[PDB]
């Protein structure tokens, strides 16, 4: 059975290096918000290292015709055929893949705001005899891009990624496509509930340490905090509707680590880089009673938002996700009898604003980092960053009808919210306590040490503003 790529699929852009003699697959990433430029994800250690794969996501917004855009330019899911061009939005950051003007040493190849120009489309090829024009784009064919904006091929310089001249064949894989409405699916963002109870970990600044798992009712279930993101054992149709028993690992979206059976602290969250499959990798059990080949495609539909009570188990220990009797969770031998949890799909806003903090989180303590040494320094990102941030949280115009403002006055302080919770807030001081200890702008030694430091009182007040 072979697969075509439709319109609306999520797809991860592929590519392969021979690297320490060892044939490596790296995917197209991005993040929007604090970076545009795009870079590489390996994939290839997946197994030891998740990962971060949200970032490697990207839906087949359009597809046209060199006649049907020239035309859509001046002014039902289509399948992808050969010399057509495509838009591909960044499924995290909602930003367009777009060949840059800028380069750094062929253009710099990243994320544009709008869709509007000719900068975001990109006509793919046929790498081979194999396919002609105008035939189906196969899932599993190599295939060159070209950016419609500079006639450049998308391209991995040897590693990042830009808009050359010489060649490099791509592979689309389908992350996922239509699927049945209701279900459970791959690279979801979710809440597990039990019974007002939801699965979380502490908030910002905890004893806790964010290391360990509880059931938390109250306000919780509408902080980020109680987050997680399923991701299957599988990079091509990670995406598929989720099966009972199959295995996948729980990352939480804004502390980013990965909930783990451990030797020594026993049910625990943990660093990406210590996500192996037998700690991290999880089921859902239609049953705690004792107990198949993967599918290519979205597959059967099993698990039903809400609907559908699972028991959650750790694959390697068979050990069941419970409560010790804000109530700990452990993975134990038998577990509970009220056990069954069920999961209630994030809405995008809620969920993006979740990733954002994630990001800005690692970004800063980047920043922090450096700084400590000194008792590089990520600039151009921490700035654009924090103009990105104080954008997010612009109050909306005066000018703007009433009715609707209301409304769009909900969402800001609804996000700072969110933001706060995570201890955004401490997050912008810590900065900004660690910038003063400097007492000058050319006591710094730099350039932009004055713009750094005053965006981030910027943002406080965005972050405070009612």
């Amino acid at each position: 059975e072979v697969q075509f790529l439709r319109t609306d699929d999520e797809v991860v852009l592929q590519c392969s290096a021979t690297v320490l003699k060892e044939q490596l697959k790296l995917c197209l990433a991005a993040e929007g918000f604090g970076n545009r430029l795009c870079f590489l994800e390996p994939t290839s250690n997946a197994q030891n290292v998740p990962p971060d794969l949200a970032i490697c996501c990207f839906t087949l917004e359009q597809s046209l015709s060199v006649r049907a855009l020239q035309e859509m330019l001046a002014n039902g899911h289509r399948t992808l055929l050969y010399g057509h061009a495509i838009l591909l939005r960044h499924a995290h950051s909602r930003m367009y893949l777009s060949c840059l003007t800028t380069s750094r040493s062929a253009f710099d190849v990243g994320l544009q705001e709008d869709a509007t120009g000719e900068a975001c489309w990109w006509t793919m090829h046929p790498a081979s005899k194999q396919r002609s024009e105008g035939e189906k784009v196969r899932v599993g064919d190599d295939l060159i891009l070209v950016s419609v904006s500079s006639e450049r091929y998308l391209h991995l310089s040897t590693l990042q990624v830009d808009a050359s001249f010489m060649q490099t064949l791509w592979n689309m894989n389908p992350i996922c496509s239509c699927c049945e409405e209701g279900y459970v699916t791959g690279g979801h963002v979710l809440r597990l509930f039990h019974g007002d109870e939801c699965l979380t970990i502490s908030a910002a600044d905890s004893d806790d340490q964010r290391r360990l798992v509880y059931y938390e009712g109250g306000a919780v279930c509408t902080h980020a905090r109680s987050l997680w993101r399923l991701e299957p054992l599988r990079i091509s149709w990670s995406g598929s509707h989720l099966r009972w028993g199959q295995p996948l690992r729980i990352r939480h979206v804004t502390t980013g680590r990965y909930l783990a059976l451990t030797e020594d602290q026993g049910l625990v969250v943990v660093d990406a880089c210590k996500a192996h499959t037998k700690a991290t990798s999880f089921c859902f059990r239609v049953s705690k009673e004792k107990l198949k080949r993967d599918v290519e495609g979205m597959g059967p539909p099993e698990i039903k938002y809400g609907e559908s009570l699972c028991f959650v188990q750790h694959v390697a220990s068979g050990l069941w996700l419970t409560y010790a009797a804000k109530k700990k969770a452990i993975l134990h031998q038998e577990g509970h009898m009220d056990d069954a949890l069920f999961l209630t799909r994030c809405q995008q806003e809620e969920s993006q604003a979740a990733g954002m903090i994630h990001s800005t989180a690692g970004l800063y303590n980047q920043f922090i980092k450096g700084l400590d040494s000194f008792s590089a320094l990520p600039i151009e990102a921490v700035i654009l960053s924090l103009q990105d941030l104080i954008g997010y949280f612009e109050p909306p115009s005066e000018e703007l009808q009433h009715e609707e403002k209301q409304s769009k006055l909900r969402s800001l302080r609804n996000r700072q919210s969110l933001f706060q919770e995570e201890g955004m807030l401490s997050l912008v001081l810590n900065c900004i306590d660690r910038l003063n200890v400097y007492t000058t702008a050319a006591h710094f030694a730099a350039e932009s040490w004055k713009e750094i430091v005053n965006l981030l009182y910027e943002l406080l007040a965005s972050l405070i503003r009612g």
